């Protein structure tokens, strides 16, 4: 089994506020489950070859989404900015299989990943844990 | 706009103790987004014809689905009992879409919908505001 | 070390729907913390001797207050219903110690306390683990 | 009554992640409650001249308190760092009143207050909103 931690920091209020409107996981390698622990977020999965996605709203109307999942025993990461609201994430998600449009993003197995998005505000996905079964990340909004 | 705010009950600790595990906004109606406020969870929707769900696990293991939306301007809802671990919430709230194995239900408008998982886990969903924008249910678990 | 984790049943919608709305920590045996995990919320205390409140409130108005610790090296419990708006946990909590008037139900060290409150709520807190550092307990308002 | 709406961002991952380990709310005012909705944190009370205190816990072991009041009908605030572990928010939030050595701070009626903690976590309380009965105030960790 894998499991990824995420901790999410909000650097800059004239970004605005987010918070998560949606949660997803993969049915790829027997599925997995989100849970909430001491205001961290973390995906457990029945094994390698699956992911997860994160929505965030702001209190300013702007949408993102945050991949992780684990691909071929290393982790991966990905963001996703500037989404109509009927881009939900669960139309993100399965975009990343099935020579979907984000499955490269997931082939590139990586541990940092950052994007700013069309109206300005910075994202960042940074592992601090990139080995083994018990993976850790910061989520950064800025 | 369209939204339904839910308000959880579990009554008995012999079932185990379920924690949400995940959460979906299908992509009609211009989409959705959960939120929480006081221990409630309400989905705030574009408008009629679309629907999200929410993944439950108890710590006993046990894995089920409730869904809710509007089909027509007529509140909507589901549950889904006895689950594998690859059968995601991102797997079924498509299912009651596109001539999918749920969209009977979903076709039915019900404002309340009970069953008991073949473990011997009741469910159900009962709609305390039935009509109008802002739509109010219990969900409960026992 | 000592920790105590709560699982919070809610079995009658007709009682209203209740949500937490202040946690206390009591300051002997250096202090402790709450957290939240999988929907469960756990009290760390730095050892015997200390305790901290739960205090919710119903979407009716009704306001009661949860106690928990370890006396002695055993835990202990209590609930106080038909609380007054400003008889806020931050100051039900110290009343447990000190010639406080709540102190002798401390030195009870029950592992089960059941109450029905004047408007008609029973609440029932029960250990499902009573001994060793790391406790377990459900509350339950019927 | 009057409400204080918070917004908790954390800037630098270097500090480590905060996250709430208690709340209180002072007896005065007719009380008041804690809330949570879309990660947000609001302290209702029931009128003017009371208060409620957050503690915070960083995975580094930091702990400090942020005081949000109203005091004759306007807004007040405060930091305290380099708490020890018996120093609970139920030891902090009562020394705001009746020649507690915090006093004095409440008095000042502060819409904006800075301070840097001894082992160097920078911690700001920013109103957005500075006047009028409901009341928005952006909590930095920085
Ligand atoms: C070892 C690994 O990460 N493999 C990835 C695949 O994961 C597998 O997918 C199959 C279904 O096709 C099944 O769910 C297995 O349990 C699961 O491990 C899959 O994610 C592919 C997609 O391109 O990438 C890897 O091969
Ligand atoms: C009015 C209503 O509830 N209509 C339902 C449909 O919703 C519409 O779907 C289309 C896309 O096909 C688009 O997203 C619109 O915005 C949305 O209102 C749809 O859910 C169908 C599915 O069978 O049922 C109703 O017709
Ligand atoms: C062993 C135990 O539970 N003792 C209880 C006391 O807790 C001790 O309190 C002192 C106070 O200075 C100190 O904080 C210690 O760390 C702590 O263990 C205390 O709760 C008393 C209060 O009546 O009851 C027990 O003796
Ligand atoms: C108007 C106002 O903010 N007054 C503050 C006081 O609050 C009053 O306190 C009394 C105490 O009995 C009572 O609870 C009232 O409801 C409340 O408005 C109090 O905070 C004092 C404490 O120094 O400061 C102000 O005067």
């Amino acid at each position: 089994t894998y499991s990824i931690t995420l901790r999410v920091f909000q650097r800059n209020p004239g970004r605005g506020f987010f918070s998560i409107v949606e949660k997803t996981v993969f049915h790829y390698a027997n599925g997995g489950t989100w849970s909430e622990a001491k205001g961290t977020h973390t995906l457990t999965m029945g094994g390698s070859g699956t992911s997860g996605v994160l929505r965030f709203m702001s209190d300013k109307g702007e949408l993102i989404t945050v991949a992780v999942g684990v691909h071929n025993y290393k982790r991966w990461c990905d963001v996703v900015t500037g989404l109509k609201p009927e881009e939900t994430a669960l139309v993100i998600n399965p975009q990343y299989y099935n020579n979907g449009p984000r499955a490269y993003t997931r082939e590139k197995q990586l541990a940092e990943y950052n994007v700013t998005s069309v109206v300005g505000t910075r994202f960042e996905v940074k592992y601090t844990v990139v080995e083994g079964n018990n993976l850790e990340a910061n989520v950064i909004f800025s």
